[PDB]
This record gives C-alpha cells, sequence and structure tokens, in this order.
C-alpha cells in the first residue's frame, strides 16, 4: 500500500484534487482553512495507491491545530510520496513551503495547480524549467477543467521513497550550508536519516516546536547554538532571518527561470 499525502497551502485545491482522484465528495470551498482532519481514500485508476487529504499549510512550522495534523502526518514517516499542490496564480508565496517540503525527504511530486486561472491571467509557466531549478517533477493541473490530474498521480506513485535514489535538495548561501553540516554532524542519529536536513535547519531557525520535539542533549544544544552564533556573526543578520531571506532568494531564482 503506497501513501501519497496532499500538501500545500490553504485555498490551493487539494481536496478538489481529492474528489477527482478518489471518487470522493469531500468538503471544497473558495476560502482558505475548509478541511479540519485527515480524510483517506484510494486511487481509483490504480487502487494499491491511498491518497491522504490534509489541511493546508502555509509552512512547516504551524499555527492552528489543524495546521499542525498536516505536519504530524509527514513527520510521523507515513507518507512515501508527497503531492505538494501549488497555486500556480501565486506561485512565491506558495513554493516557501515547497522548499520545507523536499527538505523533509519524502519525494515531492507538484500538481502545479489552477493553471485555467493563470491562462486566463495571460501569464505562463514553463513547467520543464521549474521541475529542473528545484529538483522535483512539475505538472500542470486543473481540478476545474480537469486536465493533468491522472498524470500527475502516475508522477506520484512513481516518485516515492521506494523508487527514488538520491534527493536533490534546494542549496542556499555556502555559508549556511557549511552551518547545515555542522549540525548534521551533532544531530546523529537523533533525528531520521530521510529528514535529517529538514530538522537542522529548523534547529538553526531555532523553531520552538521543532526543539521540543527533538529533546536534544545538553552537548547538542550548546555546540548548535555555537554554530548560530557564529554564522550569525559571518552574515551580520540574525538565524531566523538568514533562513527566510535564503528561501526567498533561492524561490526568487527559479521563478526567473520558469516565469
Ligand atoms: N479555477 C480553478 N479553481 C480551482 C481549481 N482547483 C480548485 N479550485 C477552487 O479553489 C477553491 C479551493 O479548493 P479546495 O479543494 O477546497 O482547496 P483546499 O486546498 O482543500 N483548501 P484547504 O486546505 O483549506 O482544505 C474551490 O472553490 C475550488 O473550486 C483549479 O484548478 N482551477
Ligand atoms: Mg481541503
Amino acid at each position: 500500500m503506497t501513501e501519497i499525502a496532499l500538501i500545500g497551502n490553504p485555498n490551493s485545491g487539494k481536496t478538489s484534487l481529492f474528489n477527482l482522484i478518489t471518487g470522493h465528495n469531500q468538503r471544497v470551498g473558495n476560502w482558505p482553512g475548509v478541511t479540519v482532519e485527515r480524510k483517506s481514500g484510494l486511487v481509483k485508476k490504480n487502487k494499491d495507491l491511498e491518497i491522504q487529504d490534509l489541511p493546508g499549510i502555509y509552512s512547516m512550522s504551524p499555527y492552528s491545530p489543524a495546521e499542525k495534523v498536516a505536519r504530524d502526518y509527514l513527520l510521523s514517516q507515513r507518507a512515501d510520496s508527497i503531492l505538494n499542490v501549488v497555486d500556480a496564480t501565486n506561485l512565491e508565496r506558495n513554493l516557501y513551503l515547497t522548499t520545507q517540503l523536499i527538505e523533509t525527504g519524502i519525494p515531492v511530486t507538484i500538481a502545479l495547480n489552477m493553471i485555467d486561472v493563470l491562462d486566463g491571467q495571460g501569464k505562463k509557466i514553463n513547467v520543464d524549467k521549474l521541475s529542473y531549478h528545484l529538483g522535483v517533477p512539475v505538472v500542470a493541473t486543473s481540478a476545474l477543467k480537469q486536465t493533468g490530474v491522472d498524470q500527475v498521480v502516475k508522477k506520484a506513485a512513481h516518485t516515492t521513497t521506494s523508487t527514488v535514489g538520491d534527493l536533490a535538495f534546494p542549496i542556499y548561501d555556502d555559508r549556511l550550508e557549511a552551518a547545515i553540516s555542522q549540525i548534521l554532524e551533532v544531530l546523529g542519529n537523533s533525528v531520521p536519516q530521510r529528514s535529517a536536513r529538514f530538522y537542522a535547519i529548523k534547529l538553526f531557525e531555532q523553531d520552538s516546536l521543532v526543539e521540543a520535539e527533538l529533546d536534544l542533549s545538553q552537548f547538542q544544544r550548546k555546540e548548535i547554538e555555537d554554530i548560530i552564533r557564529i554564522t550569525e556573526e559571518i552574515f551580520t543578520e540574525d538565524a531566523e532571518s538568514i533562513v527566510i531571506n535564503e528561501r526567498y532568494a533561492f524561490i526568487e531564482r527559479v521563478c526567473q527561470m520558469a516565469e
């Protein structure tokens, strides 16, 4: 049983896609925050696949208990594939989460949703360019026009933890990359190896939730703190700001290639 998780911003069209894929009629509304819990269903054309609808999230640092549900499902390691639902009309803001999803180590497939709206706006995205520079498969989809839905499933089904080798992660400023390496060494086996890069960056961000979940040793905590301090001194900038700006810097470069 292959497990696909529907991840992406609220109001991006995850449930709309879920209903088409499974045959269900789950609640779909034109405002952020409709889905409030996990909903499972089998993929109709290939029953070996189980797909999970989940509440929308803006990032992997949640706010609502609804946002937590989606995060907790991914971090429990239950997902074999991340089907990242992306609103193409607001690509830059949507990809902020995407970078974090690749970092979790669960192979990401992008449903570049709402492509029909984008075609109305007269704008276009070079799908293959966006795919190359992001290191993930991308499929232009429309839940309204019912285009590209089967193809995005097919690609997600074939981009799993058991079909994909070495994963290409978003490469940031080399100075932060040096800091990430040092945190990875410090972490060791305290996290699953697949998700190590995700946790390492979150620990650099000094994310409250991740810090509490991990319960690191006094020696790990002390070294990570020294690494942050030094990197802050090097970047002439606070840790939280370094990452936020590095993600958007990475996204801006990618969107220039694609748009
Ligand atoms: N034009 C257009 N509209 C779409 C498309 N996909 C979804 N929508 C519309 O966008 C709105 C949100 O869809 P929905 O599936 O509820 O999004 P969601 O990601 O499940 N929201 P949430 O995460 O809060 O549950 C709905 O009004 C839906 O009809 C699309 O591809 N094109
Ligand atoms: Mg939904």
